[PDB]
């Protein structure tokens, strides 16, 4: 059956406040490749979001990355908000840094 989306958010390098860096959205194992992925700063869409081609594993699923520069700040939360058919709502997952 239609399978559930794992959901990695994670910056390109240690996050250091006011240094601009790169957060990532990876998502994988998903089927159908139906899927609408955000990126979120204090719950907004972020609307400078890049995403790669999205290509199929030979484990028959989907994968994607949406990507952002960002600068952390003390107060700033980020997330990833992925929607799938797999899913009863979409999923929010939180940049964590405690990583």
């Amino acid at each position: 059956i239609q399978k559930t989306p794992q959901i990695q958010v994670y910056s390109r390098h240690p996050p250091e406040n006011g240094k601009p860096n790169i957060l990532n959205c990876y998502v994988t194992q998903f089927h159908p490749p139906h899927i609408e992925i955000q990126m979120l700063k204090n719950g907004k869409k972020i609307p400078k979001v890049e995403m790669s081609d999205m290509s199929f594993s030979k484990d028959w699923s989907f994968y994607i990355l949406a990507h952002t520069e960002f600068t952390p700040t003390e107060t700033d939360t980020y997330a990833c908000r992925v929607k799938h058919d797999s899913m009863a709502e979409p999923k929010t997952v939180y940049w964590d840094r405690d990583m």
